[PDB]
């Protein structure tokens, strides 16, 4: 469902789409985590740089292993989608 599982994140619901395609886990939400849905290491890896495509932001290992869910990680990538360059840029 295009954009239906979507916890103040528009686009929390293609990333967990990935993990979908990627380990196959179907029943994964995003409110969900990966590593307590049971994932393999090497899949973290596809995802991240595979999320890093679609998000349009820096992604490795990482982050998609820090945040546990796809919701924290729609979290922050809305946000450096939002923003882009320049981390932080108050008072431009």
């Amino acid at each position: 469902g295009p954009m239906a599982t979507a916890v103040q994140n528009p686009l929390e619901t293609v990333v967990l789409q990935a993990w979908k395609d990627i380990s196959g886990a179907d029943d994964f939400t995003t409110t969900d985590s990966f590593l307590g849905h049971g994932g393999n290491x090497l899949h973290f890896v596809q995802l991240a740089s595979r999320l890093q495509k679609i998000f349009g932001v820096e992604v490795s290992t990482e982050d998609v292993f820090r945040h546990g869910t796809v919701e924290q990680l729609a979290r922050f990538v809305e946000q450096s989608r939002d923003t882009g360059r320049n981390p932080a840029a108050q008072t431009q």
